């Protein structure tokens, strides 16, 4: 096996979301704008995974 390496991405997500408590609106558009109003992640297509990640956390949270 090797290293896991994924928790750091989760930390970036936290930093991005937690800067604005507009959380748990369980909509893709909401999380989209939530990401775009902050955005601290490199790689433009990686933003997609971030937006989906938020939505995923939210849907499982409820």
């Amino acid at each position: 096996m090797g290293n896991i390496r994924t928790s750091f991405v989760k930390r970036i997500a936290k930093e991005m979301i937690e800067t604005h408590p507009g959380k748990f609106t369980d909509d893709f558009d909401t999380n989209k704008k939530l990401v775009e109003e902050f955005s601290t992640v490199s790689t433009k297509h990686l933003r997609n995974k971030i937006a989906g990640y938020i939505t995923r956390i939210i849907s499982q949270q409820k």
